[PDB]
C-alpha cells in the first residue's frame, strides 16, 4: 500500500505552483492572439525525421442545447451518421471519430440489418472510431464522479455489446474545464491516453512555451505514479478548423472546404479549390501552419482535427472536405522537399504514433497533477456562472444520483422474472441520468425547452427507480411463503423531505392514522451505505398523538413538531410562517443494517405517547398574530427578537443573531464560543454576464432587511428566518448543523445571491474545494487574477484552516464558491441575468424556480490531527467531514406502506451483513445479468476516501463483496466499467482497496 499524506509527489508541472507564477498577462502575440510568431528551423525535417501528419474528421454533437436530444437527432445527427455510413463504406482511406454514444445507439437502433451488419466492418476495419465512448461528452465541473463512471459505462458496455469494441482514447473539446478525475476514472478503465481542449489561454501560453501540451498526468496525491494518464492538451483558441490546422486562422480558414456561400471566413479570405493550379502554393501554405503546430510538440507526429459543431451532415460535405485534402495529401507525399506523411487518421493512430515515436528516444513527456479550473477563453472571461446556473436542475442531479445507486442495489439481490420489468426501469434510469451528465445538462447551460426535457427525463427516471425500490423492499421483508407479487402494483411510496422539499412543492403524503379508521403503520428505512447508520427520518402524520416501535413491539424515542409553511403576504411584503392545523411530524432515529432494510411502527393513540416528546414554537416577532396549531400539545410562544443560543444532545451549543443567522459555534463545554457569521450578499452584472460568464460588477453588497421561528425539541430544534428571496433554516440533530435554503430569486434582476461565512479563521490566501465529490484540491487565491477567477466548482464540499481550527461546508447539489477573504467561505445559491453571454446561447438566465439548497457545517480542532506538509496540493476531510457529506448525498431512504395490513412482514434485512470502515463505499451495486442466464454476476465498485488520523478507530468487519451473494464459483476483480477482467482472485476473496483508490471487482454466482 501506499501513503497520500506525507509523501508530496514529485511533478514537472504542478498546476497551483505554476497558478503562482504567472503573470495571466492578456498581451496580443499576432495571429495567434494569445500567444506568439512560431518560428521553426526548416532543416528540423529531412528524410530521416519526416513530419508525420493525422488530419482527424469529427463532428461535435450536443446531446442537447439550442435544441433538444430528440430535436437534434431528427434535424441534424441522424443525417451526419447516416453519411458517415455511406462515405466511409465508399471510401477505403476516409476516417471519422465519434464521442456520443446516446446518439449512436439511437441511431443504430433505427438501422435495417444490412446497414448494422456495414456499420459493423467500418468500425472492425478501424474507419470508424468511438472517441471517450461516454454516453456523453460530460461536464467536468458540476458532475459526480459516481455519474461520470455511469455515463461511462452506459456508452461502453452499449459499445462492448453491440460493436465488441472498447475505446481506450478519449476525446473531450468542449467542457468548460477539465478535471483529474476524467484520467483517475479512465486510467482505471483500461483507457491509454486523453485529450483535452478548453483551458485557460494563459496556461495553453505557458505550456506551449515549454513543450509540456502533451503530459504524464497524475492525481494530486499520487507519489508512487500509477494513476498517470497521457494527456494532449490542444494549444489553440478552439477546436473548429481555423483553431486546429496551425496558429494563423486567416490562413487556417481557407482549409474549411464547406465555407465555399452560407458559411464563409471571418478573416475576409476565402477557401479555393485545389487543382493542379494551386496545389504547390496551398501545399505550402498549409505545411507552414503544421510545421508551426508541430513546433509546439516534442514529437514529428502531429494531430489535426477536422470539424465543427454539427459537421458533417451534407453529403456534398463529405466530397468537399475529403477531395481537396486527397489533392493536398497526394501532392505533399510525392513532394519529398516538404518532408511530410500526411494522411486521413484516427485518434489512435495519432496517439500510437505519439509513443512509437517515444520508443525511437524523440521525446521524454513531464509529469503534470493538478486541474484547469477557472477557465478563460479570453481576457477576463472566466467561466464560473456555469459553476451555479439552473441550481434546481443541480440538486435535482444528486437526487436522481442516490435513488439510481439505490434501485441498482436494492434489486441487486435478487434474479428477477423478466415479468417484472426491472432491467427495462434500471436501464432508463441510468440513460436520463447520463444524459444529464452533458456539458449542456448539469452546467444549467440549455435553452429553457431542453432544461424542461431534461427535468422530464429525470422525472421519469425517479418515478422508475421508486417502482424497483419499493417492489424491491416488498420482496426482502415479505416471507418467501406469503411472498406473491404483483409487478404493477405499489406496496410502498417513498417519502423525501429533501427533494423537491416542502417550501417547493407539497409532495409528500400524510400518512392518516385513527384509533377506528387505520390504528397502525409500518414504515421501512434504506441504508445504502456499508455501515451501521442510526439518523433522524420524518413523517407526516394526521395526529400528534403517535408512538414508534420497531417491530419487536420495543418502544422507540419520538419527536412531533408542526407543520410549517413560509407565506409571504404581498399585501405587507411580509414573510410569516404558516402553522399546520391537520398534519404534523414525527421524528425518530432509525438504526438501519449495512446495505440494509429496518421496519418500523407508528401506532395512535387518544393521548400523549410515554416515549413521545412534544417541540415548543417560539415565533420572535414585533406585532404578532396568535397562531393555532390544531391538537398540537404545545400553544406557539411569541416573543420581540432575540439573541438565541440552543443546544441538541451534547452535540455543539450555537448561538444565533436576532435575525436568526448563526453568529456562533461551542463545541464542547469547556471550548470557547467560536464566531460564525451567516451573510447574505448579492452580486449585479457590468454596463462597461450570463448563463456561463460570471461578470460582476464590483464586490458583493449585503441584503438590506424580519421573521424568526424557533422549534425547540429533545431530537431536532431547528431556526427559520424568512429574508426576501431565501428562507433560511439551521436544522440541529446533536451534531453538526444542517443549513437549507429555500432560494426563490424570482423577480430580482440582473441578481446573483451568495452566502458568506465569515470566521476569525487564519487562512489567509487558503481554501480547499473537492472536485467530482472525490478529491479535496487546495486553492490560493489570487490578488492579479479578478473575483470571477477565484469562484471554483463546489460539487460536494469546500474547507478553509487555520493551524488550530478548520470549518467545512458540504453541500447536497454542486454550486461555485471561493474563499474571497482570510477566514471566508462563500457559495452562490441562484443567478437571474437578463444579458446573453455571446458563447452561442441566445438568452441569459431568466427561467429561475425555487429551489431547497441543503449544507452540513462541521467546525473541528484540527491541531492533534495529522495534517499533509505545506507543500501537499491535497486536502483531506475527517470523519465528521466525511460522515456529513454521505449524509447529504446518500441520505436513509424512506418507504410508506401503501395497503392496510401487511402479512408476512419482516423486521429486518441484512443484519448479517459485513459493516465496513467508515472510509470504504460500495458506490456501485450492480447485476450485470438477466433471470434467463446460466451464470448470475454482481459487479461492486468499491471507493475509499482517505481523512486525517486525528486520535478519533472502534473496530469493524472487513467487507468482501465477492461473498455478500452466496454459491460464489468465481470473484474477477474488473475495470470500473466491468467490462475487462484485470485480475483472478484465488479463494474469491476481494482484496483491501487502498486510500484513495477505486476498485471494482465482480461475483459469479451458482
Ligand atoms: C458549442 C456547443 O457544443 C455547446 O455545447 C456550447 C457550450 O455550451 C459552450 C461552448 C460552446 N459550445
Ligand atoms: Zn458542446
Amino acid at each position: 500500500c501506499q501513503d497520500v499524506v506525507q509523501d508530496v509527489p514529485n511533478v514537472d508541472v504542478q498546476m497551483l505552483e505554476l497558478y503562482d507564477r504567472m503573470s495571466f498577462k492578456d498581451i496580443d502575440g499576432g495571429v495567434w492572439k494569445q500567444g506568439w510568431n512560431i518560428k521553426y528551423d526548416p532543416l528540423k525535417y529531412n528524410a530521416h525525421h519526416k513530419l508525420k501528419v493525422f488530419v482527424v474528421p469529427h463532428s461535435h454533437n450536443d446531446p442537447g442545447w439550442i435544441q433538444t436530444f430528440e430535436e437534434y437527432y431528427q434535424h441534424d445527427t441522424k443525417h451526419i451518421l447516416s453519411n458517415a455510413l455511406r462515405h466511409l463504406h465508399d471510401n477505403p482511406e476516409m476516417k471519422f471519430i465519434w464521442a456520443e454514444i446516446s446518439y449512436f445507439a439511437r441511431f443504430y437502433h433505427d438501422l435495417g440489418e444490412n446497414k448494422k451488419l456495414q456499420m459493423k466492418s467500418i468500425v472492425k476495419n478501424g474507419q470508424l472510431e468511438f472517441v471517450t465512448g461516454g454516453w456523453v461528452m460530460p461536464d467536468e465541473a458540476n458532475s459526480h464522479w459516481r455519474n461520470v463512471l455511469l455515463q461511462l459505462t452506459e456508452g461502453q458496455t452499449w459499445l462492448k455489446q453491440f460493436m465488441n469494441v472498447t475505446p481506450t482514447a478519449s476525446w473531450a473539446i468542449d467542457p468548460f474545464g477539465h478535471s483529474p478525475t476524467m484520467p483517475y476514472i479512465l486510467q482505471k478503465s483500461g483507457f491509454k491516453n486523453m485529450l483535452i481542449q478548453r483551458t485557460h489561454y494563459s496556461v495553453k501560453k505557458e505550456l506551449a512555451q515549454q513543450r509540456q501540451l502533451e503530459f504524464l498526468w497524475r492525481q494530486i496525491w499520487d507519489n508512487k505514479g500509477d494513476t498517470a494518464l497521457f494527456t494532449h492538451m490542444m494549444p489553440f483558441y478552439s477546436y473548429d478548423i481555423p483553431h486546429t490546422c496551425g496558429p494563423d486562422p486567416k490562413v487556417c480558414c481557407q482549409f474549411d472546404f464547406k465555407r465555399m456561400f452560407g458559411l464563409s471566413c471571418p478573416w475576409k479570405v476565402p477557401p479555393r479549390t485545389i487543382s493542379d493550379q494551386n496545389v504547390a502554393a496551398r501545399s505550402d501554405l498549409l505545411v507552414d501552419q503544421w510545421k508551426k503546430k508541430a513546433e509546439l510538440y516534442r514529437t514529428n507526429v502531429l494531430l489535426i482535427p477536422l470539424g465543427d459543431d454539427f459537421r458533417f451532415k451534407q453529403n456534398t460535405e463529405w466530397d468537399v472536405q475529403r477531395v481537396n485534402y486527397e489533392r493536398l495529401f497526394e501532392h505533399i507525399n510525392s513532394q519529398a522537399h516538404f518532408n511530410v506523411q500526411a494522411q486521413f487518421g484516427t485518434l489512435q493512430e495519432y496517439f500510437d504514433a505519439v509513443h512509437q515515436a517515444e520508443r525511437a528516444g524523440q521525446a521524454e513527456f513531464p509529469t503534470l497533477s493538478g486541474d484547469f479550473f477557472t477557465y478563460a477563453d479570453r481576457s477576463d472571461n472566466y467561466w464560473s456562472g456555469y459553476y451555479t446556473s439552473r441550481p434546481y436542475h443541480k440538486r435535482m442531479d444528486r437526487v436522481l444520483m442516490h435513488y439510481v445507486r439505490a434501485a441498482e442495489m436494492l434489486s441487486a439481490w435478487h434474479s428477477w422474472d423478466g415479468m417484472a420489468r426491472i432491467e427495462e426501469r434500471l436501464e432508463q434510469a441510468r440513460r436520463e441520468l447520463s444524459l444529464f451528465q452533458h456539458h449542456d445538462g448539469i452546467t444549467g447551460t440549455a435553452k429553457t425547452h431542453v432544461v424542461v426535457d431534461y427535468e422530464q427525463r429525470m422525472q421519469e427516471a425517479l418515478k422508475a427507480c421508486q417502482m424497483v425500490m419499493q417492489q424491491s423492499v416488498y420482496r426482502l421483508l415479505t416471507k418467501p411463503s406469503i411472498y406473491s407479487p404483483d409487478f404493477s402494483f405499489s406496496y410502498f411510496t417513498l417519502d423525501d423531505s429533501r427533494w423537491p422539499g416542502s417550501g417547493v412543492e407539497d409532495s409528500r403524503t400524510t400518512i392518516i392514522l385513527g384509533e377506528d379508521i387505520l390504528p397502525s403503520k409500518h414504515v421501512v428505512m434504506h441504508n445504502t451505505l456499508p455501515h451501521w447508520r442510526e439518523q433522524l427520518v420524518d413523517f407526516y402524520v394526521s395526529s400528534p398523538f403517535v408512538s414508534v416501535t420497531d417491530l419487536a413491539n420495543n418502544p422507540v424515542e419520538a419527536q412531533v413538531s408542526p407543520v410549517w409553511s413560509w407565506h409571504h403576504d404581498t399585501l405587507t411584503k411580509t414573510i410569516h410562517p404558516q402553522g399546520s392545523t391537520t398534519k404534523y411530524r414525527i421524528i425518530f432515529k432509525a438504526r438501519v443494517p449495512p446495505m440494509g432494510l429496518a421496519t418500523y411502527v407508528l401506532t395512535i393513540s387518544d393521548s400523549k405517547p410515554e416515549h413521545t416528546s412534544y417541540a415548543s414554537n417560539l415565533l420572535l416577532r414585533k406585532n404578532p398574530t396568535s397562531l393555532p396549531l390544531g391538537q398540537y400539545p404545545e400553544d406557539v410562544k411569541f416573543g420581540d427578537p432575540r439573541e438565541i443560543s440552543l443546544r441538541v444532545g451534547n452535540g455543539p451549543t450555537l448561538a444565533f443573531s436576532e435575525q436568526g443567522l448563526l453568529k456562533s459555534i461551542q463545541l464542547t463545554q469547556d471550548s470557547p464560543h467560536v464566531p460564525v457569521h451567516f451573510k447574505f450578499l448579492k452580486y449585479g452584472v457590468r454596463s462597461h454576464s450570463g448563463a456561463y460568464l460570471f461578470l460582476p460588477n464590483g464586490p458583493a453588497s449585503p441584503v438590506e432587511l424580519p421573521v424568526v421561528l424557533v422549534t425547540k425539541g429533545k431530537l431536532e430544534s431547528s431556526v427559520s428566518v424568512g429574508l426576501p428571496s431565501v428562507v433560511h433554516q439551521t436544522i440541529m440533530r446533536g451534531g453538526a448543523p444542517e443549513i437549507r435554503n429555500l432560494v426563490d430569486i424570482g423577480s430580482l434582476d440582473n441578481t446573483e445571491i451568495v452566502m458568506r461565512l465569515e470566521t476569525h479563521i487564519d487562512s489567509g490566501d487558503i481554501f480547499y474545494t473537492d472536485l467530482n465529490g472525490l478529491q479535496f484540491i487546495k486553492r490560493r487565491r489570487l490578488d492579479k487574477l479578478p473575483l470571477q477567477a477565484n469562484y471554483y466548482p463546489i460539487p460536494s464540499g469546500m474547507f478553509i484552516e487555520d493551524a488550530n481550527t478548520r470549518l467545512t461546508l458540504l453541500t447536497g447539489q454542486p454550486l461555485g464558491g471561493s474563499s474571497l477573504a482570510s477566514g471566508e467561505l462563500e457559495i452562490m445559491q441562484d443567478r437571474r441575468l437578463a444579458s446573453d453571454d455571446e458563447r452561442g446561447l441566445g438568452q441569459g438566465v431568466l427561467d429561475n424556480k425555487p429551489v431547497l439548497h441543503i449544507y452540513r457545517l462541521v467546525l473541528e480542532k484540527v491541531n492533534n490531527c495529522v495534517r499533509p506538509s505545506e507543500l501537499h496540493p491535497a486536502g483531506y476531510l475527517t470523519s465528521a467531514a466525511h460522515k456529513a457529506s454521505q449524509s447529504l448525498l446518500d441520505p436513509l431512504d424512506k418507504f410508506i406502506f401503501a395497503e392496510n395490513e401487511w402479512i408476512g412482514a419482516q423486521g429486518q434485512f441484512g443484519g448479517d451483513h459485513p459493516s465496513a470502515r467508515e472510509d470504504l463505499d460500495v458506490s456501485v451495486m450492480r447485476r450485470l445479468t438477466k433471470s434467463s442466464a446460466k451464470t448470475q454476476r454482481v459487479g461492486y465498485v468499491l471507493h475509499r476516501t482517505n481523512l486525517m488520523q486525528c486520535g478519533t478507530e472502534e473496530h469493524t468487519q472487513k467487507l468482501d463483496v465477492c461473498h455478500l451473494l452466496p454459491n460464489v464459483a468465481r470473484c474477477e476483480r474488473t475495470t470500473l466499467t466491468f467490462l475487462q477482467n484485470l485480475e483472478h482472485l484465488d479463494g474469491m476473496v476481494a482484496p483491501e482497496v487502498c486510500p484513495m483508490e477505486t476498485a471494482a471487482y465482480v461475483s459469479s454466482h451458482s
